[PDB]
This record gives structure tokens, C-alpha cells and sequence, in this order.
């Protein structure tokens, strides 16, 4: 995702569609609302998203919604935060392997 | 073009600062101004330098 015009790679947790549809979520386009949490379909995997103006960094807009009964009308942005349950990174790169 | 002129949430192109005579704004790619005819090209035939 590009922030302020420069791209970067962020690791964020992913949620399966089956769990979302089992929990009783209301969907709209690429946007979902399971309840107190909101999700956007930026790619084939669903990710929790922040409402708007939280990062205040001009991040790429994940999706836009409308009334749709009980859906807030806002321009949603993928949550750059929301670290996974177990955030583990590779100790060394491929070119710096030391075992 | 400057920010708050597309009014669609378009992807931000670049952000600048003062740096002298440059206005600090979140510039965005100006959708529109399609290639128009009758515009000066690079060089003439007799002065081709590529």
C-alpha cells in the first residue's frame, strides 16, 4: 500500500470468508461488517479496516460504502496496524544466511 | 493537480514541502487533459539528435 505517494509492504492478519459468513456478517461490494469490526476486500483475502482519517497519511482508499440499511457511509482504508496473532519474521534474508 | 480538487479519494501521487518556492501539498495525478493535436514536437527533420 502506498502512503503519501510512496509504496511500502506491511504484514497484516487475514480472515477467511467462511468465518465471516458464519459469524453473521453483512457484506457490500468489497466491504464487510461483522459487527463492531469492519473488513475490506483489498485482495482475495479479507482484512480488517479503519474507518477514515485515523492514519491521516493519505493512504489508498480500500473501498467506499453507502447506507445499505445499517452500513455507515464512509471511505474505508486498510488498517496498516492490526498485527497478526503471532508476528514472526525470518531471522536472516536469503543472502545473509547464517545457521 | 493539488489535493482536494479531484474530490474522489484518488490515489496520492506525491507529497512535497516548502523547499524554497514549492507549495507544500499532496499532489495527485490530474485525470484529464488528454493528448491534444497540434503541439510542438521535439526536433525538426534537419536537426535530429536522439
Amino acid at each position: 500500500v502506498n502512503t503519501n505517494g510512496v509504496e511500502s509492504q506491511h504484514t497484516v492478519a487475514a480472515y477467511s470468508l467462511e468465518s465471516l459468513t458464519e459469524a453473521g456478517a453483512e457484506f457490500q461490494g468489497n466491504y464487510a461488517l461483522q459487527g463492531g469490526n469492519s473488513y475490506v476486500k483489498v485482495e482475495n483475502v479479507w482484512v480488517r479496516a479503519e474507518t477514515a482519517a485515523t492514519g491521516a497519511t493519505g493512504q489508498e482508499i480500500a473501498a467506499t460504502t453507502t447506507a445499505a440499511g445499517t452500513i455507515t457511509a464512509d471511505s474505508w482504508v486498510v488498517d496498516v496496524g492490526n498485527a497478526p496473532a503471532a508476528n514472526v519474521s525470518a531471522g536472516q534474508s536469503v543472502a545473509n544466511i547464517n545457521i
